[PDB]
């Protein structure tokens, strides 16, 4: 069923003049080769070449076949095929002499070729002394892809019960023409030539002179690919005359393939190919008695209670210890120390921010706390490990409005955030049971990609207006005040603040692009440009740490965190909130009313969530394994709700950092997108970090916050990819010659694109001014009610091949 | 052995190639197009019948043609 | 150089005495963003993104466009110093 083939050639060592039998290659179901260091390459499948293949035709259309000769040993057999070839005259009489010295002659293996030193090609002489080829010889296609452990793995695929074949292959130039020998033994023997204890059947000869459009090795690999195949062999062991051979090599070529070389390759048309393939297989193996080896939806509607979550954890968990074990790459490390900034920094703004906002009933250590707690229990038991959960601004703002509405009308605050967690914990247990969430189906590529430019944009708007905050604190005087106490927070204009804040944030984003493109450079040895290129964020922001470290007297604003796991404030809050009432009882029709809030939570939840889930899974991404819908909403809402229990906020997913975490685990081809790297103990790691946060209170005192703008503009430019919209913008400006190839710019005018673009940019204006309206907590209905817009208004503006080569569900399919 | 439609498809597919077609410009006898019909069938490569997943087979392909086709046009 | 504290009754009409508050990075800064400019136009000029006409008449002015930006961005500052060009009175 599985045979062992083996293939040497006669060249010369490096160590003395000499000639000697070699091995090259060896075959079991595929080809391994070595190449001068003596390793054997990775095994893969054998490519045949023209000469090869039609020069063994023809040399094997007048070959000698001897079928089923008693021999046991080496000597015997030479002899006897020598007088073959004298009796066919197919050699001289008088190069016998000669060729049964060819013959016995040593055949080493790898491991005797360190001290000896290597070999290099050289061809048999009528005298019996090595020598130089006249025609010119080319580097081997397969050594320089392959080439540039394994025999525990040779014995164990090998079947205990199996034969082996050796060809001998050799340049002789005291002959005519090629000659070729084909002996089936009679029965099984072992040959001093192959070191491996399994015994011999079939031998084949090679010979012949030098000639052009034939190249030995080749030739060697046509006839070992040959002695491969099943149907063959088996032929082969029933054959019994030359015909035969004949009738199976004429049927082994015509159910051969043939691909010619083309003007620009590629694998999306070559991938049509498959079936014909396959049709000559079966039309192969129509000849043989013997047979051939090789002959759902994350969101539906399913008839039972539940089944999306069910069939999530069912298509999910089965790959727990591969997300555990592939976390050992220096990548992951990388990722994680970026992400950890990534996500601290907001998490710090956001609690000063809460905590002067709302009288310091929450604050800074709280967010802390929700952070690390949501994002290791969401790391341990989610679906998609990649997300990143905390807090953001809609949630900010909807904690404003109703901490407004709760002064005026003149009850409390952390009780009634309790009644609506209550109520957001029995939402989402009442949509998940129902499996709600096939409506993640109707939002198409229009509404992910308005929503992720409108939000990379507003990311930037704001990094932008911190920095024009930071100028405007310290503005750029003649004269300052210098008896001015700066303990509490910078009193008064400073001298260099505003200026070096600015050099310090321009100076890092310079640095990771210095970084980035060198990453894609070609300019260093490819495994410590690699492990360079993708430490560039903790590279660069030691550097300039090192440099902020270096400079004495100038102020700098840094970070600075809680000292203590404690309240914000400790004088109206505790640990834990009763829910009847905190210093006066709860009324009743709060209890039964804090339902309307809650069903605008869940949406704006629910929206982001989704939509984050759907931006960072699309099938484009090469993600291989599931990512799960129903399980991520239930696990978010209820730890939101369960944290609300306590009085620490609830979090949703986040786009940007979701996204930078995504785009940090991806290892890319040299672009093509390879594969990316998934697993758990990235997030795991991050949410320990930020909860530790409060215990590294000196190394994070010194890192000035002017250099995470840097990191943050990096963040926003790099998010910023993806985006279609984006490049449909671009090409407003451009003239029509220098458009790409894409479908949607061969298929429709250039006018009728614009129309699209200024369409969607209307769209992203309306949504824009919707935000900075007073009216801004009505922005996520808004968003939807894009949706209808797509599945009417357009249909009666533009045609249907328009409309589906523009709004496109599929990337690489249009 | 003779198709005659398999037989002109492959005349088209070699009509369909720019250094063939180039040197058919520049061809001016025989030999020139014998030889440049040799350079391109030594820069095809050919597949034997396998029982390997297609898909898989057909992939690990594609950097051997992409040297292929860079030696063809030196 | 960068101190915690300058003197600020120094007088600068030959040639400023003593350190100055914001002269050393507003400089730097300068140089930066003309540097910045000029390579992003000259970028600006190989791409292929206005009519080629215009294209190619912003990309040949770059380096005047650059410097006239930053003097106005100069300009527009009023109470920093910075030093200036200065060339005699007479022949």
């Amino acid at each position: 069923h599985k045979v062992y083939v083996e293939l040497q050639e006669l060249v010369m060592d490096e160590k003395n003049q000499e000639l000697r039998w070699m091995e090259a290659a060896r075959w079991v179901q595929l080809e391994e080769n070595l190449g001068e260091n003596g390793a054997w390459g990775r095994p893969h499948l054998s490519h045949l070449t023209f000469w090869s293949l039609l020069e063994l035709r023809r040399v094997f259309t007048k070959g000698t076949v001897l079928l089923d000769l008693q021999e046991t040993s080496l000597a015997g057999v030479a002899n006897q095929l020598l007088d073959r070839f004298i009796f066919e005259d197919q050699i001289r009489p008088q190069d016998r002499e000669e060729l049964l010295r060819a013959l016995l002659l040593k055949h080493s293996h790898a491991g005797e070729l360190e001290a000896l030193g290597g070999v290099k090609p050289a061809v048999l002489t009528r005298s019996g002394d090595p020598s130089q080829p006249l025609l010119p010889q080319h580097s081997s296609l397969e050594t320089q892809l392959f080439c540039e452990h394994s025999p525990s793995g040779i014995l164990e695929k090998i079947p205990p019960d199996s034969e082996a074949t050796l060809v001998l292959v050799g340049r002789a130039d005291f002959l005519e023409q090629p000659v070729l020998g084909f002996v089936r033994l009679q029965e099984a023997a072992e040959l001093e030539a192959v070191e491996l204890p399994v015994p011999i059947r079939f031998l084949f000869v090679l010979l012949g002179p030098e000639a052009p459009h034939i190249d030995y090795t080749q030739l060697g690999r046509a006839a070992a690919t040959l002695m491969s195949e099943r149907v063959f062999r088996i032929d082969a062991y029933m054959a019994q005359s030359r015909g035969e051979l004949l009738h199976s090599l004429e049927g082994f070529l015509d159910c051969s393939l043939v691909l010619p070389p083309t003007d620009a390759p590629s694998e999306q048309a070559l991938l049509s190919l498959v079936p014909v393939q396959r049709e000559l297989l079966r039309r192969r193996y129509q000849s043989s008695p013997a047979k051939p080896d090789s002959s759902d939806d994350p969101l539906q509607q399913t008839g039972q209670l539940f089944g999306g979550l069910v069939r999530d954890i069912r298509r999910r968990y089965p790959y727990y210890l591969s997300d555990i074990t592939d976390a050992f790459s220096p990548q992951v490390l990388a990722a994680v120390i970026f992400i950890y900034f990534a996500a601290l920094s907001p998490a710090i703004t956001f609690g000063g921010l809460l905590g002067e906002k709302t009288r310091n009933q929450m604050g800074v250590s709280e967010l802390l706390i929700s952070t690390a707690v949501q994002g290791i229990l969401f790391a341990l038991l989610g679906a998609q490990p990649l997300l990143v959960v905390g807090f953001s601004g809609p949630l900010l703002v909807f904690e404003e409005a109703f901490f407004s509405f709760c002064e005026t009308n003149g009850l409390e605050y952390i009780v009634g955030r309790v009644w609506i967690g209550f109520w957001l914990i029995l939402l989402v247990v009442l949509v998940v049971a129902f499996e709600g969430s096939f409506l993640v189906r109707f939002i198409s590529r229009y509404t992910q990609e308005i929503f992720s430019f409108l939000i990379s944009l507003i990311f930037i708007y704001e990094t932008f207006s911190k920095l024009i905050k930071i100028f405007q604190d310290h503005p750029l005087q003649k004269t300052y005040n210098y008896n001015v106490l700066m303990v509490p927070k910078p009193q008064g204009p400073l001298p260099n603040t505003a200026l070096l804040s600015l050099v310090l944030m321009a100076g890092t984003f310079f640095f990771a692009m210095m970084l980035r493109k060198f990453k894609n450079s070609s300019y260093f040895p490819g495994k410590l440009r690699r492990v360079i290129g993708d430490f560039g964020v903790p590279i660069s922001i030691l550097i300039m740490v090192l440099v902020d470290f270096f400079i004495q007297d100038t102020y700098t604003q840094k970070l600075s965190v809680p000292d203590g796991f404690k309240v914000s404030n400790s004088s109206a809050r505790g640990w834990v909130i009763h829910p009847l009432g905190l210093r006066s009882e709860f009324p009743i029709w709060m209890m039964f009313a804090s339902a309307l809030p809650a069903l605008l939570v869940f949406i704006l939840i629910f929206l982001e969530s989704q939509i984050t889930t759907l931006i960072v899974s699309k099938p484009e991404r090469k993600m291989v394994k599931g990512s799960g819908f129903h399980l991520d909403l239930l696990l978010v809402v209820g730890m939101g709700g369960v944290a609300a229990l306590f009085g620490m906020p609830w979090l949703s997913a986040t786009t940007v950092r979701s996204v930078t975490h995504a785009n940090a685990l991806t290892v890319m081809g040299k672009a093509q997108i390879q594969e990316v790297k998934e697993q758990r103990i990235s997030g795991l790691l991050v949410a320990v970090l930020v909860g530790l946060s409060i215990l590294m209170e000196p190394i994070l005192s010194r890192i000035p916050l002017a250099v995470l703008f840097g990191i943050f503009l990096y963040m926003g430019v790099t998010s910023l990819s993806g985006i279609q919209l984006f490049d449909r913008i671009l090409l407003l400006f451009k003239p029509p010659k220098y458009h790409p190839d894409v479908p949607y710019v061969k298929r429709v005018k250039t006018w009728r694109m614009h129309l699209f673009t200024g369409i969607q940019i209307i769209c992203l204006a309306v949504l824009w001014v919707v935000k900075s309206t007073p009216a801004s907590l009505a922005l996520p209905f808004v968003l939807i009610l894009t949706v209808p817009l797509r599945r009417v208004l357009l249909p009666l503006i533009f045609r249907n091949v328009e409309l589906q080569c523009l709004d496109a569900d599929d990337a690489k399919a249009t």
